[PDB]
Order: structure tokens, then sequence, then C-alpha cells
């Protein structure tokens, strides 16, 4: 009786931070559909310090506090995912962690920049992935925050 | 007598693996660099498999397996860094490996962008430093592989 309750936790990653109100609008959406379903939103700008060596240690300690990462990979400054979320992925990948991730564009990198190379002739990655293959771990590349959600709901239970 | 010695090995991580060569130039310069200090440099490319997850895989370890990465977060495809190296430095942050970095173009964010905002008004970072704020751990940014890896040699002797 009265034992100790795990709330889940999700990492919200992505370059919703960069948005004109600092991802406000995208962060509210994200804590109203966690909330219904009793799972903790860690939100890279929580609490935010005003040092970055600070910033960076508390959102890296926030994926280690996590049961998932949810990672926006959509284009950001072209058709390339933010950095940012790349690091906060491959933190998570050798923490062992369950990264679900999403992209508003599926189609492969050749699609993307139409051609095997880039403007400046180098070279666009050929193995059918949307993104940086080291971003990829087998799960499937969701369509939306609500799909990887989904995902994460039916193979992380309470 | 006859102790077991361990040598030294760096992980090259960097977008030069997208040049036209396939990063030739890059690597055997990092090769001929690393080999007079009986370094050994851990090439992505190396004996590298067809399928994406088993490239991945490849690459994780050979994080695992080093002494430090060195990462070239050098503008790639517009200001920002590789984000496949940046999943890389993510990777060796979260293992405690020594992670040393470099750019061609030092600059703040802001000061390459000309502006606190990109052309689509998204925020760029203003914390003087010259890529996403995740990518800096407190080591000083280096202007080239050269300037990362005397500080390797005088920071992680045999
Ligand atoms: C200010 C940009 C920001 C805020 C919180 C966490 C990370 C970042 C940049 O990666
Ligand atoms: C084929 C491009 C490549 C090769 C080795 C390791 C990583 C990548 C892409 O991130």
């Amino acid at each position: 009786h009265h034992h100790h309750h795990h709330m889940r936790k999700i990492y919200i990653a992505g370059p919703a931070v960069f948005n004109p109100d600092m991802g406000a609008s995208y962060y509210n959406k994200v804590r109203e559909l966690l909330k219904k379903e009793n799972v903790m939103p860690l939100i890279p700008t929580d609490n935010e310090a005003t040092e970055a060596l600070d910033i960076r240690q508390k959102n890296i300690q926030m994926i280690k506090d996590c049961d998932a990462v949810i990672a926006d990979l959509s284009p950001f400054r072209g058709h390339e995912p933010d950095c940012g979320t790349a690091f906060e992925v491959g933190c998570a990948a050798a923490l062992n962690k369950m990264v679900l991730t999403f992209t508003s564009d599926r189609r492969n990198m050749r699609e993307k920049y139409g051609s095997g190379v880039d403007k400046d002739n180098l070279r666009v990655e050929g193995f059918g992935l949307p993104f940086n293959l080291m971003l990829y771990d087998g799960v499937e590349v969701f369509d939306s925050f609500e799909s990887a959600f989904k995902y994460f709901l039916a193979n992380f239970p309470s």
C-alpha cells in the first residue's frame, strides 16, 4: 500500500526553442498532450539558467532522468535537422534511452537535395533515410510528435 | 617487463566523409599527423559496412573505444555544424569522453547570421559561442584539427 509511483518523463528535444515565442506554442501543445496521460515533459527551457554550460548540464541531466526522448528532427535552416537536437539524440543513445524521432519531411536525403550531391558537390547520403544515418536507430521515423507519443504509450507502459 | 601498452586512440568526427573523395585527403592528413605520435585514428569510414545501422553501430563503438574525440564542427551546408558530428559529440559527452572541437569559423552565431534572428525570424543563440551551446563543454574551441591534437597530446599523455 502507498508504494512509490514512477511518473513517466519524456525529454522534448527539438528546435522549437528557436521559434519567436521561444517554443511556447509547441511546448504548450506538448504539455496538454502529455498531461492527459500523466506523463511529464522535460522541456529544454524549464527553469532556464543564464550560463551556457549550466543550460547544457541541466539538459543532459534531463536526458539522464527521462524514460524516453521524443526528438524533432524536422528540417532546420535547410534540409538538415538541428544540431542541438542531434547532440541530445546522441546523448540518449549512449545512455541506452528509448529515442523516438519525427520530422515534417520524411523524404530521403537524395530526394530532398534532388541529387546525390549538394550545390557544392558534397555527398548526400544514399541509405533511404530522411537525415544523417547516425540519427536512425531502427525505430520508425514518425510524422509528428503525436505519432511518436503514441508509440511511447504502447511501448513504455506504467 | 613486456607489460601491456595502451595505444591512444582518437575518434575523427566530422563532415569530411561528405567530400567528393569521401574524406580521403582529410583522413590521410590525420593519419600522418597521428602516426608521428603513435596515436591511432578511429575513422568513420574504416572497414565500412553496407547497412546504415551497422555503420552507426561501428561508429558508436569507436566512440566507446576512444580516448578522445576530435570533432570538426565547421560550417556544413550553412552556418550550422554537421548533425552527424553533433550526434557523435553527444555520444561522447554521455560516455564522459574527452571531447575536443574545432571550426574553420570561430565567429559568434549572431556574427555569422548578422542578426539575433535568421532569414525566417528564428532565434540565433546569444551566448558568445560559434555554434549551438550543447556542443560546448568548457574546453576551448580550436581553429584546426592540429591545434586540437596538440591539446590532446598535452592533456592525455601515455
Ligand atoms: C537558448 C537556446 C537553448 C535553450 C535551452 C536548451 C538548449 C538551447 C540550445 O541548444
Ligand atoms: C556514408 C556516410 C557516413 C559514413 C560513416 C559514418 C557516418 C556516416 C554518416 O553519418
